[PDB]
């Protein structure tokens, strides 16, 4: 019974064929919001696929589009389209970060900001000046600016039914890395863990413009093609066979992870996660059940020997209980009611 | 009789100590408007030097600041500052490009956009949706979108009096390159021109992040230290001694130049410019009088033999005639009167 605007980043298609975290959450939230009888307008790339109304300022995803050199041009276009149509919505749900804060004070329509990212020394200055705005975090450890007006915590979710469940891992063992080849994800840790335990590592993910040197210096020289394998950017079927076949997924972040969708994607396939207890990993993994929280590489190596002790169906059942779209969208519906009443 | 907001980019100090084109133009325009009794508010870095009211969202210039990795935070910060107080000005004069267009439709106060940059395959799309807004070009050749509502063309200007005049170049001749070490300025062309004529080249400019590969593999291996010299970003006194001592300044652009402040800075020093005729070079150089418009490297080499044929004092007077702060500011004042009615 609401008019809702979903403003997505333009780097990826809202249902992204391969890499894409924020866009994927926007997809799940938007489709379920439409099923619940709301009039939803989605602001996203032109190739996006939604049953809501799609208003786009570019036909394709920006990251892998070769004709685009200035992402900010189309980012500003869609920001101008949204807030200049502010009277056609009851609430604006923005997912594009701080670039929407200076527009929010200029329109009557209340705006909800879902924080999808780490806090940095720079962005804290702009969030501080707009402290009295409606923010929603995706984990508790993310709230490093305890002066912002946090309306609620809404954990992210995946579509568990669309992930195939694997009862037992592949017959010759192998570990899995899934994610962008970034130091923040620590694929260098994953490679070192693999031959310390003697178990091969299969990796999937993109190597985008900012990590080419890092991949070039620390990741590429270790890729055998046999013990260390790199398939590159994987689509949904590819990553599901990647995670499902592994005894465990290595998540050795060196970073203040806000959430980590690949963790709940690994558990949905029935594969537990060996992660480092940074960021939101303690809130996502139940230690000694759906994975192991570790505080060093040697802890991760010691934990890999204890991953067959886990019940794999409990991993999938865990994802159903906490990270389903049903719960997430219902929690976002509770946010919209709060913002539209406590104005 | 106006309250005017000057919105500057944050990469450089509004009076930039060294590199900085757009920021320098905002400085001259802002100070002169304050002299003429306009109540000016300048939005810029905190170390800027102005007689207007200064509102800053970061204390220093970001480009050489090592603590900043996200320029967009402070750019968005000051954009929010302007339009949250947009009700306090009669005219907003933006110099920050397309990032301010979506704000213009949200406020009553009219906004004038001075275009400081080339048109691109991407940025044309955002200017197109905001075609009916108040734009000002800094050259006519820059108007590659003949559908925009250009209020006027206002050529840029420098403070000619602050540039020392050189009657005669340095005793052993040398040519000069001044500008960012970018392929858009073609310093590789300048080096090739340099030993084609028998005259050494002293070069000045910044080498920023996007051109390090260009500099490392195309420029740096040729820096002799004797025939080719690179002084590495010059401040105002050094760069003017660089131009004044040269027989001519090489301006070998490969690019749709919006203006080119180093040209009128070179002529102000009394040094004529041998440039290639792309972008605004025909409108800035008077061919055969204060320099030579060329269409190849070939031509630039031929022009170096005919630069003593030019009168150096006429070059300084030329900048006084066309690119003075007095003329530019009055035309921008006519734009403000135009936009306010
Ligand atoms: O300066 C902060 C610091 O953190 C990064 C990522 O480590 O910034 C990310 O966080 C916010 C919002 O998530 C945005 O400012 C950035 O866009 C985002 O990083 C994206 O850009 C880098 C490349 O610079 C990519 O590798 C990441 O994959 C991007 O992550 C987000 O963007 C995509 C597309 O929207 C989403 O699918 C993804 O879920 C997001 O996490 C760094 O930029 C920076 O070092
Ligand atoms: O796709 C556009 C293409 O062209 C550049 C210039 O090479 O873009 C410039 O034009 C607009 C507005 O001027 C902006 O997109 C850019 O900010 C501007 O280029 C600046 O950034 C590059 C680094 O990529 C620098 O070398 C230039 O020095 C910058 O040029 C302007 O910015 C400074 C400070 O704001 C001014 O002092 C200067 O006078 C301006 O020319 C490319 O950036 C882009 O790739
Ligand atoms: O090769 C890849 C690498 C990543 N992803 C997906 O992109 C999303 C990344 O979200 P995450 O939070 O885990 O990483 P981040 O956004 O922080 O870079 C996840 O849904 C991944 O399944 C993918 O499909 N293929
Ligand atoms: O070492 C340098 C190199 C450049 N500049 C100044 O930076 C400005 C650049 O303006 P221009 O239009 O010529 O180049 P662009 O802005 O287009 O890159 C000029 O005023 C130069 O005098 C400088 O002070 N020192």
């Amino acid at each position: 019974h609401m008019r809702i605007a979903q403003v997505a980043p333009l780097w990826e298609r809202v249902p992204p064929p391969a890499y894409g975290g924020v866009e994927l959450v926007v997809s799940l939230l938007t489709e379920e919001l439409v099923k619940r009888g709301h009039e939803v307008t989605l602001f996203a790339s032109g190739d996006s696929m939604t049953q809501a109304k799609l208003v786009s300022t570019y036909p394709h995803a920006i990251r892998l589009d070769p004709n685009v050199q200035e992402y900010a041009v189309y980012e500003a276009l869609q920001l101008g389209e949204v807030f200049s149509r502010a009277n056609e919505f009851d609430v604006i749900h923005s997912h594009v970060g701080y670039t929407a804060l200076p527009y929010t004070s200029l329109v009557k329509t209340p705006v909800v900001h879902t924080l999808h990212g780490r806090f940095t020394a720079d962005n804290e200055r702009i969030f501080s000046q707009y402290r009295n705005q409606n923010y929603v975090s995706i984990s508790h450890s993310q709230r490093q600016l305890r002066e912002l007006n946090y309306i609620a915590t809404v954990y992210n979710a995946i579509a568990v039914e669309t992930h195939h469940f694997y009862p037992q891992p592949s017959d010759p063992p192998y570990l899995a890395f899934l994610g962008r080849l970034s130091p923040e994800k620590g694929p260098h840790h994953a490679i070192e863990i693999a031959k310390r335990v003697g178990i091969p590592l299969r990796m999937a993910g993109k190597v985008d413009r900012v990590d080419r040197d890092y991949f070039k210096e620390l990741i590429e020289p270790h890729i055998d093609g046999e013990f260390i394998q790199f398939i590159g950017e994987a689509d949904h079927p590819t990553k599901n066979a990647l995670l499902g076949g592994a005894i465990a997924m290595l998540f050795p972040i060196t970073w203040q992870e806000p959430f980590g969708l690949v963790m709940i994607e690994s558990m949905a396939a029935g594969t537990p996660v060996v992660a480092i207890a940074k960021g939101a990993a303690p809130e996502v993994i139940e230690h000694g059940k759906t994975g192991f929280l570790c505080h060093s590489v040697e802890d991760c190596v010691a934990a890999v020997a204890q991953v067959p002790q886990l019940d794999r169906m409990a991993c999938r059942d865990y994802v159903w209980q906490r990270f389903s779209v049903e719960r997430m969208v219902s929690e976002y519906e509770a946010v919209y009611d709060t913002v539209l009443a406590n104005t």
